[PDB]
């Protein structure tokens, strides 16, 4: 009846904007479910640096790397939007400060200087991912070559409830210990990009965590949250975009409304 009715508005929503919403959000209360094209492929954009952020912070667990140890990086020339690892160009950064600004700012320099050091590169990152059970993801480039967001493309894809579910684990499940778990939740609340996505879908004093992608061609974007509604156990939402012409732009408002309409559904 509402999950009817929710992918009646979800359809309609995709035919107005001329492209496709994939969707899977997820109450782990009450385990109400919606999915509209949740096993569909879709570019992972900037969306996959919460991924990272977490990658990173096993590694600390397992203590391979300290949170605090220093970052240095003054030989490099830094990648388009690095808008925090720039301005720490001389000093260096904390590894925690360096990944938080992976996440919380998109900063592709960030990204780029972890993976190359830390993660084993883009299969490595894959292999962070499939060790927690996640067969979808797949990251195959690096920032900023992986948001080509062609069509038909397996490189740098999931699928909305591969996203979801690796999101319930890593933020609210048993991947990452105590400490760290509490640190991967406040880095995903910080997150500075979401104000205009799944943030916009809820109430004020519901709290978010979240990452938004934008690859920049097919109008390709997208957004996973952990949403703590006063009072209630976290919802878990994934919402993924694509249009049909590639010089189209991305839309805040599609994402925000599909929020509604999922989190209406599994409310
Ligand atoms: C990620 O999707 N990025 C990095 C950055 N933050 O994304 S957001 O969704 O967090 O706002 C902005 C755009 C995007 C990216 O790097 N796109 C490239 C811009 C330059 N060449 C085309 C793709
Ligand atoms: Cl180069």
């Amino acid at each position: 009846n509402k999950s009817d009715a929710a992918a009646k508005q979800i359809k309609k929503l995709e035919e107005d904007f001329d492209g496709r919403i994939g969707v899977f959000a997820i109450d782990t209360g009450s385990g109400n479910t919606f999915g509209y094209r949740s096993d569909e492929r879709f570019p992972l954009c900037s969306s996959f640096k919460g991924f990272l952020a977490a990658a990173v912070l096993e590694r600390v667990q397992q203590k391979k790397l300290d949170i605090n140890q220093k970052v240095k990086y003054e030989s490099r020339d830094l990648e388009y939007h690095s808008p925090i690892t720039t301005k720490y160009k001389g000093s260096g950064m904390t590894l925690g400060d360096m990944a938080s600004a992976a996440l919380q700012y998109s900063d592709n320099g960030a990204t780029n200087i972890i993976m190359e050091r830390f993660l084993g590169g883009p299969e490595g990152m894959t292999k962070f991912m499939r060790s927690i059970g996640d067969n979808e993801f797949r990251l195959d480039r690096w920032e900023l070559e992986l948001n080509t967001a062609i069509p038909g493309d397996k490189r740098d894809t999931s699928t909305p409830k591969a996203v979801a579910n690796s999101l319930n684990k890593l933020a609210l499940g048993n991947v990452l210990n105590a400490k760290v778990k509490a640190i991967y939740q406040n880095w995903l609340k910080g997150n500075t990009t979401g104000d205009a996505r799944i943030r916009a879908s809820v109430p004020a004093d519901w709290v978010v965590g979240d990452k938004t992608g934008s690859c920049g061609a097919y109008g390709t974007a997208n957004d996973y949250a952990v949403i703590w509604p006063k009072n209630r156990a976290p919802l878990i939402v994934s919402i993924y975009t694509t249009r049909k012409s590639k010089d189209d732009k991305h839309s805040d408002k599609t994402i925000a409304e599909a929020s509604r309409i999922a989190i209406q559904a599994i409310d």
